[PDB]
């Protein structure tokens, strides 16, 4: 069990459906929490998740296995409350996102995809981003934060452990389920 890890996104990060709905992650989740009120499970750690694999809805995902853009369907979602400073890593293409400092994201190591914390991804690291069908690099330019005090939200995209989320068109980053890739089923 690490100190860092275990992320989430701000309420007003887009999530880019396979249909392009450009909806707030927090509204997306909360719709389910407001219909499936009965289905609001809490964790022992007092979190709050719901399965939405029953909506079957498709998100624009990507597959790490070839850095390809495909669909998937989400299986569960999460919500927590947060107040603090979130990292606002911009890139030249006016991308940006609103996430934790210990948030797993990807960078170039000179041609290799490597996996690090967002707080290390400054104006001297190349933060991996999606393109059309493909993956590209863009330069981190502006390095600052926001103050945020609302709620935060996360997923269960267990399927390839990768999703799109963020602002503009978004970032191809890690997804998970329980913890640093455990999967305890059968």
């Amino acid at each position: 069990m690490n100190t860092g890890h275990d992320g989430a996104l701000a309420y007003d990060e887009p999530i880019y459906l396979s249909d392009g709905n450009i909806i707030n992650i927090g509204e997306f989740v909360d719709k389910f929490f407001k219909k499936y009120k009965n289905s609001i499970k809490k964790e022992d750690n007092g979190f709050g998740w719901i399965d939405i694999g029953n909506e079957n809805i498709y998100i624009k995902s990507f597959n790490k296995l070839s850095l390809i853009i495909e669909d998937k369907r989400i299986l569960r979602v999460w919500r927590k409350k947060y107040s603090g400073k979130l990292i606002k890593i911009t890139t030249k293409n006016r991308r940006e996102i609103t996430l934790t400092h210990d948030h797993p994201v990807y960078i170039s190591k000179t041609g290799e995809v490597l996996e690090i914390n967002a707080e290390m991804v400054k104006v001297g690291d190349y933060i991996y981003i999606p393109k059309n069908n493909t993956i590209n690099l863009d330069e981190v330019i502006k390095v600052e934060t926001v103050d945020y005090n609302g709620h935060i939200y996360d997923l269960t995209v267990e399927d390839n452990h990768t999703y799109i989320a963020g602002k503009n068109e978004g970032f191809a980053v890690s997804a998970s389920s329980g913890t640093l890739h455990h999967h305890h089923h059968h």
